[PDB]
RNA sequence: AGCUUUGCGCAGUGGCAGUAUCGUAGCCAAUGAGGUUUAUCCGAGGCGCGAUUUGCUAAUUGAAAACUUCCCAAUAGCCGUGACGACUAGUCGGCAUUGGCAAUUUUUGACAGUCUCGAGACUGG
């Protein structure tokens, strides 16, 4: 009834917000080409 | 032979450099420039105009500051599961990837500070 045979969570997923993780990046600005391409007039993606 | 003077040239230490350093082709000047001192004396440049090479390095703006770039795709531990295989439903080896790996036996920290002569003691109020 207390909800007997005492636990360890080794390799066991945990419960809840254990988990979090989070990672601040932010990568370079990937700009577009307009002068001098010798490419066609639209841009590359 | 040594010392030494004067002028010039070279290099070096240091100092100075817009009341400084010069050019002058224009004029004047020891056949005298310029002189308030000392003038029956002194003695050198003066007035104007006009100037203030070269190499190296830094920093800034600028898209670019002058010596022959960006982007995409893929390659470069263990517990389960799936097959393949091997050995007797079980076990083992390698391969593969579609969940997980901070709660006492390990990989998410009983560690840190102190003191004494390789060895121990004290504290975490």
């Amino acid at each position: 009834k207390l909800m007997a045979s005492f636990d360890s969570t080794k390799g066991k997923k945990v419960d809840g917000s254990v988990n979090a993780y989070a990672i601040n990046v932010s990568q370079k600005r990937k700009y577009r080409q307009y002068m001098n391409r010798k490419g066609g007039f639209n841009r590359p993606l």
